[PDB]
């Protein structure tokens, strides 16, 4: 379970399904997902020229999913490994072929298997900054 790479006081959490759930235990929806999550990252390097089909990057998104503006559903300095299970099938691409410091929009599909209430198997788009190639351990307000 992803719980296991990130250390978290809930119950031992298996690994993120790439569609992620905005409405919370609050709203009775999931289980108990009240966390903000406090662990530790593994160390980085940065990463020359280009982005590859199994390399990881430091990613930013957010935007709206067809035209409706998601609130939940964006993280700043995330660090992707691209095309995994753990997120959505749009990171089979969208970093790829590609440097970081440069900005672009990609439109990502959302799957059918979405465990949410108005949003479900439609598609998103992120205009937004590559964060970062390189390192981006714990990141915080710098």
């Amino acid at each position: 379970g992803i719980a296991e790479a990130a250390f978290n006081k809930g119950e031992t959490a298996m690994t993120i399904n790439g569609p992620w759930a905005w409405s919370n235990i609050d709203t009775s929806k999931v289980g108990s997902g009240s966390g903000s999550g406090s662990g530790s990252q593994a160390t980085w390097k940065e990463k020359d020229g280009a982005v590859e089909a199994e390399d990881r990057v430091t990613i930013d998104f957010t935007g709206s999913v067809d035209g409706e503006e998601f609130e939940g559903g964006k993280a700043s300095d995330f660090v992707l490994a691209m095309g995994q299970g753990r997120m959505i099938p749009g990171f089979e691409d969208g970093i790829k072929g590609h440097k970081a410091g440069e900005e672009f929009t990609i439109d990502v599909t959302f799957p059918e298997e979405y465990h949410a209430e108005n949003l479900k198997g439609k598609a998103a788009k992120f205009a937004i900054n590559l964060k970062k190639v390189e390192e981006r351990e714990l990141p915080e307000l710098t």
